[PDB]
């Protein structure tokens, strides 16, 4: 099968797999395991930031992101269109008693000022005190705009706020835009890593942040399940998939601009300026059919086709040419 | 003070003051209040609906609505300017762990294809369980062709509708449609007889039989159970038999004080007057402070009521002509 | 009916109810409402505390006072048989995201080791920030010598102390210590006004100004925000001054009620306040002839009389 | 480092690890993981279970099947000295809104204490719905005949039975019972895979079709929905399969442990060493110290043997000896 339903599919290489076998493992309840906490000294140093810590899905990551921020009643602004908002369950209001505020969100990432700033409330017993701000980089395959961000920071400053970043995709954002990961994530207080996307790592995420706030997450962590054992085998393929797979992000941007550049030349309708990381968004102008059809021919998408490690040259003509056979 | 404020700084009439004097009283607990019983009853009679529940406020009769028809993790959809969305401090959510899910509202109404876009079967999405409205948003009155479409895309769902009907009963009279007309397309409405109709304290939320059984036994749980309420009761009951239909005033003081004040530095929309709201702009912070020296108390709104009269309304167009 | 249930089935008194007629009301919300203002005011003061927040219901004055204590994840450890654990249907816990540490109960005391034991900083454990103590506790008074060593126990770790003072006063009057001597070591209270000192509605928590703060705030959530709340409230702030030295008769009344079906399985010294414990179909019998209690449980109030009294004496005699 | 302070600290072994090296993956958000599906499948079997659900804890485990059982101000009946309810942070009670309603604790529950914990139908109370046991309970075995009563109360009483069976399989192989004999009177049992048997992540949720499927709800707005989690499956499974028999090691090693030890000055009775763990007393913190130093570690004093726990290791004796 050729899967671009999602960059998540990514299957460990034997070189990772090899650093698996030889990962020294202990017990992490005690923070014994040597994998482990080389992978949080590693992701905390690799992104400027205090501390980090080791989660099973960037799910829990963001769920104790929100709630190590965000007490009971209090509020956290972020997008409608954002991961943890419609696509998390909304675990921290039902889990966490956090007040999540929905807000607008833009093709990137970014929340309209005024729109934020109307969202912070003020101090009033009709009111939930608002305390954190969300955004997400990547967001759909788009690269949240550097100068907007300094912007949010300013916001965030003068509110006495926290800010959160749900960089699942981070690194997509990193390869693409020539900026480092310490520029991108300096205007933040806590970020979310995904490991197990496009960097190609089994299982895991990374949440990082300062002393105190990953002290709160991890004893959260604890509660919600995420303490294991001897996850030093996930922790050093994590860490081998940060220091090894990071630079070849721009194979999957490039192969994801082949593939939009010729499906754009096709009945199609596709952005390709909207087209900036590994996601290519589409339409037909409808869609069961041209899913069965592809399956048929051992392709796979669910309007949004994401490229990845096991997508190589010859897969994107293969399905360049299923959708021209489509016509 | 003439203090257009809010229709929740009604005071208690001697009347009503007289009825709260010779209310029977019993504990509430065990169902024993006389006057609590007849509020109840009265009002899922004149709703036409199975059960109701007397309640402190209007917060907890929402609080207890969404509640009784969401468990942990199911989702409600209503307006972001509803009350009980910004108004509430998410009481829903943060102890009761209802996924709220805020689309836009516009007039009080939420477009269908909003709705129907927000309501979700997997993992990743809040299985969504009720709809909210509110009619009387900001004193304009909902549509009831809008009511009739309403009900049918919950219906197609299985989904339930909860009314927050706060002031209910400003677009019953203003609208020209029966109580029960307005009321029909709702499982749950919830009533309040702290703002306009008069009564010192509570609101009442009506339903099905299994429903109110469901808040009932919420209501204990976040300490709405009191001992002898029927001094309080009686009071509702008064003023939902004898408060109603002189409604009608409060619509015709805001009227008289819209077009009053249309007619100077103002910008308001005399389209937005239905009941007994006044929205106003000025073409802030000294004119009120201008008005709190005057004896007149407000605050961009404007709420008439019981306490306000033609000599109010008077005052208060005479005091902007003067600030201008 | 002779309704010996519970203390609060009482009624307001004539001399209540024209002061409910007079009183002055305002909108709550905007702390406008004179009435509640007063009895907070005078609530306050009465305990020899900062601050004070009317509430409808004791439920409600508990649920607030430990979700003001404690956040999400933090412990409150009470008794088994108190009222915020068995009787309230774990609100704090379920609404609140609190953890209940429920400790045995001994005179309504917890046994101070116990007490220790249940003090969590581990990742297993939930972080302890409060403890609860009921007085009265099943018509039993709490001990004096034994709040200064829980006081004690409270500044040893840090934590907080609340009491649910939902009969206070029958306490006060029983014991001989005044109101500012059993409150003195506890940091919050809650006070019904909707029992034994006969008002019709609510109850009073009270505390630091911070603490009150909090409570007010979460009230709003709950639902505990009311409007034109003065005539509930002067209606307490009169059982307040009014109803306190006459709660002695409730506790003679118990007293008389006891010895008359101690003599007919009845422990006396158990019998300190207004309530009667007793064991030996019977419920059916009484209420025909026009005598309620429940069970096990007779409490005697404001409504019930000499005549009474003696009446349900004779009919358990007869049965 | 011998380490008897938990049988946690187990390490995979080459054969393990082999294991894990050949492991088939795939995604298990989309149920397309092999490794995971053919652990869930068996371990579903295994105990005669319809369904099955891999979490990255035994506390998710247990967390995720208490709030499928119990919904918001629903009531579950466990131990005091329970995992669920002691060393859990009450998850369920925190995030999941139930009622723990713990009860006292041979790890036994009292069927009377059972019985008047069990909350009648009324509003100062939270209906309850589930019991909860745990086998092993501090390495001591659940009587199975005691367990067949307690089913008796729950049917009785129309109720749920969920096993913390973290050390279930310490049980069978100690009392000569299988699996399914141990597990068939419970409603849902939680089997951990990263102690005895020695696998380095993960324990299983076993339940009926529906049940399970409430978990898997769950496990996603927790955080347990991994991705490509065959290979830490794999190693379960290997574990469930090559790892079962030789717990019996694991029982003779803390039997010789526990006789060696119970020297003058040690108080510990035998009775109680029945699996993997030996509790004594001294007649504490200079004994933790000492052991330190000679390269011995645990943690009243708790001893627990393990995969890595050799005989030459059962040494503590002699240290013992010396220190006293
Ligand atoms: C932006 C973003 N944030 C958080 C998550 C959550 O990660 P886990 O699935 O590991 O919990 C995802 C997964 N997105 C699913 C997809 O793109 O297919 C995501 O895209
Ligand atoms: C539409 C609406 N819904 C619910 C409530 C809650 O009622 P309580 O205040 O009794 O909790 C209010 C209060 N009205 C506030 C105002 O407009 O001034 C309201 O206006
Ligand atoms: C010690 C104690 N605490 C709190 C309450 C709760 O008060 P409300 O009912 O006003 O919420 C009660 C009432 N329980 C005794 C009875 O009802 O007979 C009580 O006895
Ligand atoms: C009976 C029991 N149940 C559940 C758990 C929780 O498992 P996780 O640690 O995988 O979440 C433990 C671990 N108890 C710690 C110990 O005995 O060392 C346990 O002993």
């Amino acid at each position: 099968y050729i899967d671009l339903r999602s960059d998540t599919v990514t299957q460990p290489t034997d070189a990772m797999r090899q650093c698996m076998l030889h990962a020294e493992v202990g017990d992490d309840v005690y923070g014994e395991d040597p994998g482990v906490n080389a992978l949080e000294a590693y992701g905390a140093d690799l992104l400027g930031k205090e501390a980090a810590l080791f989660v099973p899905s960037g799910t829990m990551s963001n769920l104790l992101a929100v709630m190590s921020h965000c007490q009971r009643g209090e509020g956290a602004v972020l997008g409608s269109a954002a991961h943890i908002y419609r696509y998390e369950a909304q675990g921290s209001a039902v889990l966490g008693s956090v007040a999540l505020q929905p807000v607008p969100m833009q093709a990137d990432g970014s929340l309209a000022l005024a729109d934020v700033r109307a969202a912070i409330a003020p101090d009033d017993v009709h009111f939930t005190p608002t305390r954190l701000v969300c955004l997400e980089n990547t967001h759909n395959g788009k690269v949240l705009p550097l100068p907007y961000l300094r912007e949010m920071r300013e916001l965030v400053d003068e509110h006495g706020l926290q800010l959160h970043l749900d960089g699942a995709r981070l690194f997509n954002a990193v390869v693409a835009s020539g900026h480092t990961v310490r520029e991108l994530v300096a205007p933040f207080d806590s970020v979310s890593i995904c490991l197990s996307k496009g960097l190609g790592a089994p299982v895991g995420s990374l949440l990082v942040g300062s002393h105190a706030f990953i002290a709160r997450a991890r004893r959260l962590r604890k509660m919600v399940g995420g303490g294991m054992r001897q996850a030093g085998i996930l922790a050093q393929a994590g860490l081998f998939a940060l220091q090894q797979h990071v630079v070849r992000l721009a194979d999957d941007h490039r192969r994801a601009r082949q593939l939009a550049e010729g499906l754009a030349a096709l009945g199609i309708r596709l952005d390709l300026a909207q087209v900036q990381t590994n996601m290519v968004f589409l339409q037909l102008t409808e869609s069961a059919p041209l899913l069965a059809f592809m399956k048929a021919r051992g392709i796979l998408f669910s309007l949004r086709l994401v490229t990845h490690l096991q997508i190589h040259d010859d897969d994107i003509e293969e399905v360049i040419d299923a959708f021209t056979e489509y016509l």
